[PDB]
């Protein structure tokens, strides 16, 4: 079942982030906060989508698609990935990572369903890695 | 307006993008039209040193956050 | 059945001719616009009589008959021309090439009835060949530089223009126009062609990038 | 059979490609007009090398090039191309394309001999679409 | 001292890179530190025309080799 | 008359080729006799430096156009 | 057993770097000449550290890595290099070739153990290739002319210098060295090989010829 | 086995043409030192590419071709030619002269391997020669 | 002597060559030794106008016979 | 049996040459008329000698050989000459013709003994042609 973070942490990270900007530790550290449970696309989507202004949001979806698409660059390069399975139909491709696959465009909850806590913990990681990128960058 | 916007000659790219993104994003065009009217807005608006840098980009550039990198790394730093 | 060409744009080719000079582009795309289809020896050499002075006209008799001898050479080198036939008895001579042989002199009908296709197309692109040779001679790439107020697009046409009318092997066309490039085509668009993320590998490559990223003035 | 276009139809288009310029909807218009019958290789090569300066030929023959390449993946996609046939003898180079293959080279009677009409359909498309893009480019 | 080390206003730019280099290679630094210590050098001293000469390289210069090369290509005469 | 052009002091060779060519071929020679009287014209006419420059000529010239392409190359440009 | 190659000529061949730079043919000569025994990886970098600056040794080694680079693509594109072998188990590593591998680093003895002599010889050939394209980087053919009061074999040795020390390829270098001396080289040579009865296609016939004819003054 | 010749004696001999020029009985002497043990094509071709200057080199790829091809013809003119053999499959081809047959271009480990005394020294007498040609020519 | 015959400023060539050749058959030499000797003072000996005559002549002149016939054809007329 | 020509015709001869000239219709009345009975290499070659200056005798030697060799020629295209024979074995040689063959050099009686009438009219027939071209080219 999802459940949505707090509208209240954040608006909180996204007053942290217009005050400390992108770069500050303190920001680094209260992303990593909330970076602590495995998200779903959408919960991170919609995270970016609020705490990121217009442009290092843009910067930031290419970052994560850069990312994103080493990871199945290594998952094809390794069938013993954790989000991976051990025959050729459990295969995991950008759509399913990215959000974009069938049952999960728009839906947090067929999200949820399908989805694996591997696939959940590598796009995690990978959305962390390019908001790294993506605040060296800005700044 | 959108088609009004210009960057000033004192005024720095982040915020000449922040402003043109808002007001192309918050007008009347449909969601399918945003992304190419903001990128030849940054190509004939964003005065002539950052249309020419941008005109000179050995890669071809074609979403709005490419450009922005692009421009942001290879600015004049004054 | 042997057509004649017409009399008024012969009329208007001399003309063209007589003003533009014999090297000009557009007096070069007149004469292909006119060597279109496969003429015999009786109209090429009319063509010729008629548009031309009487002096390039005897630079563009020697010139053809020239030609068409390093035409006989390759075909005696090569039995497969298609003015040649697969023995012995269709090998063709100067004499019918040059509108000389039996049954060929003075009379385009004759001329008409005997030629093979290949013998006009050869014969064609030969008079073709002279004539650009002849205006080469008749009237230096090195020597051309990009004024300060001049565009690149008519420096580029100009450079094109003196490379490929001039005395350079075809192999060798290529590399001088990018060459000379990169060294003419005063500083501002060197450093613009210097600093190419990218190789230019073609002068058709060059000139796109040079418009995308030229200073607008 | 072979027959050549009209040098006085190609000094008409030459003269309106020099007053009017490569953009204009009249030049695009007439351009079409002469583009109405399939033509081989030699009449679109000679054509364009009459209309055109020497920069705008260049850049040309690099357009035209470059999409003959895309229609050769195509064809290579797909064994049913109106220039292809069935089996892969008649699968069709960028020689017989541009005109360079054997028994094509300065010949225009062979030329029209060996090509077909699917062949001369897409030659002609493809020339098309270069003559777009360059006159795009040039101004 | 290699921090210390400036392009002076009339230097060229191969006696500053040979300068560079020297106090660099004869220093206290790791081996593997040398390359990247040269190259950041390269971008924040020469002064602000080769500054902004590497600054607007369209290609990515990973090698004090290439950029020396770049910078010897791309370099206002003078 | 054929036998009564001389090239001026002030014309140029092509002027003059062209008027002795049009008045050789517009006359009453027969076919086979205009070439040779265009070439010993184009010898004993066309003013003694022309004359020098055909006399010395390494090679052997045996055509009118030959003779032409001769002097238009090594012509005193003036 | 691997030897050293002599400080003294390493010394000599340092000062002609010195003294005559790195694009003279001399200097090509006696890198060649050092180049000759076919060289481990420690030899040409030690080499190259010493007759080099430290910039021109920065780029060497980017230029050394980027041929045996298309080396190795080459190896991989055929199984029948004379550095690899016949199974997959000699397949020459990168690592290999830069002396990077293992029982490699730093260590010659053991660098002239391993290594094959057909990995010997494109390592030189790389190493060569690298060095040229430097020498044509660290350091105008199209400006040379003919001085009023200069004589031809100074001239031709000018232009000969200038457009082999340039960045044409070398296919090219011939043609425009004979299209140069015919364009240059003031009026009166221009003649002297314009009437040429023979047809000159080398810049040494045309050398020959004119030495043969010129006007003694 | 291919020895190369010294660097040290060839930048000797060069400084000496260099100095002496082309024609002093002593540059010719040094010459003659240098051309000593037979040398293959490669040894010579680089020796003439280091000592002469660009021009002069072309003048003695010249007049060498010139030699080696007279060389030929006194060959088909006598099957006994040291560089000949009895049979007709070890005539010597121009390409096997110049280094210029299979397995000897840019090589001169395989062209000590197969080339022959005899052609060894006809080819160093041939480029003798063809160096008297143009040094007497040069100046 | 031979060795000391010029061709006057004002003299015609066929009277120095009948001059030259007569007191060089007429002399001390072999007899497998006139001609080089004779052609050789033809190219040495008559008045640079001449030398230079001989010398820029596109076939090569081994005979007195043909030297005499290229002059004879290619002189100045004067 | 040779006979030589007189002394005192080949004088008058020599001073009709030094007065009238080479070129005056007299004088070559008078070359054919010495020209009457077909005569040896050694005659003609003795007669030009006496009768023509050094230059003309160069010229002269010179013409007459281009006119043998043409000859030589035009009996290499036809086995049929009165100086050829029906076999291989008489073919006619230019060191025949000119009196350089064995057994002829210098000596008069022994190429009287060798040459064929028609050898002897053939070089006759060359050295009046070369004659004319030389009195042409001399003035």
């Amino acid at each position: 079942a999802w459940t949505p973070l707090e509208p209240k942490l954040i608006t909180r990270l996204a007053d942290t982030v217009r005050t400390k900007g992108l770069r500050s530790p303190i920001t680094m550290a209260e992303v990593e906060a909330l970076m602590s449970s495995p998200l779903l696309p959408h919960d991170v989507t919609n995270l970016m989508r609020v705490i990121l202004g217009p442009a290092p949001y843009a910067l930031w979806m290419d970052a994560w698609g850069v990312q994103l698409q080493t990871v199945i660059a290594a998952a094809t390069r390794d069938p013993r990935h954790p989000a991976n399975g051990q025959g050729r139909g459990e295969r995991t491709n950008l759509n399913r990572l990215k959000g974009l696959a069938d049952g999960m465009v728009g839906n947090p909850q067929g999200q949820a369903a399908l989805l694996r806590p591997g696939e959940l913990v590598a796009i995690t990681a990978s959305a962390l890695q390019a908001f790294r990128e993506v605040a060296r960058l800005a700044e």
